[PDB]
């Protein structure tokens, strides 16, 4: 019976009065469609449940293929510790919202710990790796320690101008937590697999990140 994928997205919108965010739509929609095409059972969750806010910079070029993804985001499940089991993979799309509601969320930390402990696939794109910054194995070892990873880069963050409003810088912090960070050109498709941990750099990496998940799941048929 089919592999099962848990997708978890942000519900955060606030940075300053002049700067709002949310989920970066493509980072959910393109993976969701890939997983649905493969026949996987996908559970769509968010930190809060309900209707997920989209980063306004991410809603202007919606693909006609994204209709079902978009609709799924209007009525998400609220992430639970129960979601720590029953799934072959977890996938964390980005958007700057994640920097504010993923890193310190105890439910998500608990879920990622169990996925890691259990040898399942953990994938994240762009700011999605924020969910990993304070996630650990049971023994306290950071999940990213000694692992090859990518994320939205500090250079990309400085270019967009929002580095000064981030609680921490994601690439910097992942390296500080013990990750071996790697990247490609700003705004190019770059993703990496290190065993069970798969990461992508930016919106342009959404598809390749998802395809790495598919390949890892295909191995475990």
């Amino acid at each position: 019976m089919s592999k099962r994928v848990l997708m978890v997205v942000t519900n955060h919108t606030t940075i300053t009065d002049d700067h709002k965010t949310g989920l970066w739509l493509e980072e959910f929609a393109v993976p969701y469609l890939v997983f649905q095409e493969k026949g996987y059972d996908v559970k769509v969750a968010s930190i809060q449940g309900g209707e997920v806010p989209l980063d306004p910079r991410s809603i202007n070029e919606k693909d006609p293929s994204w209709a079902e993804a978009e609709a799924a985001l209007k009525h998400t499940a609220r992430l639970s510790k129960d979601d720590a089991h029953g799934f072959d993979a977890i996938f964390l799309p980005g958007g700057h919202g994640t920097m504010f509601d993923f890193p310190d969320n105890e439910t998500l930390q608990y879920v990622l710990q169990q996925f890691a402990e259990d040898g399942r696939i953990i994938a994240a794109v762009c700011h999605g790796p924020s969910g990993l910054v304070n996630a650990t194995y049971k023994d306290g070892t950071p999940i990213v320690k000694g692992k090859t990873v990518t994320s939205f880069t500090d250079e990309e963050e400085r270019e967009v101008g929002l580095d000064v409003h981030m609680p921490f810088l994601l690439e910097s912090t992942l390296r500080l937590r013990g990750a071996n960070f790697v990247r490609g050109g700003k705004w190019t498709d770059f993703s990496v697999r290190d065993g069970n941990l798969i990461t992508g750099q930016n919106p342009q990496s959404s598809r390749s990140t998802a395809e790495k998940v598919v390949a890892a799941l295909e191995e475990r048929e």
